[PDB]
């Protein structure tokens, strides 16, 4: 569901909702897309600030990191 995608960012991303859907309301529904988009493409997005992209990503992959610990459990 979209509205966990707000959650989990928030979860993850480590911001609101408010904020967190404005990533997945673009199309970045997965911390991937996130930490795989560069700052810069991801502070296109809009009005972002470089900083807050900049740390946005940087949670991106380091969420990642750990979601592989979990994605380890299940084949998926």
């Amino acid at each position: 569901e979209a509205h966990a995608a707000i959650d989990t960012f928030t979860k993850y991303l480590d911001i609101d909702e408010d904020f967190a859907t404005v990533l997945v309301e673009e199309g970045f529904s997965t911390l991937e897309e996130l930490a795989y988009v560069p700052m810069k493409e991801l502070l296109e997005i809009e009005g972002l600030d470089e900083p807050t992209v900049e740390a946005l990503r940087e949670r991106a992959k380091n969420a990642l990191a750990t979601i592989a610990q979990a994605q380890e459990e299940s084949l998926g």
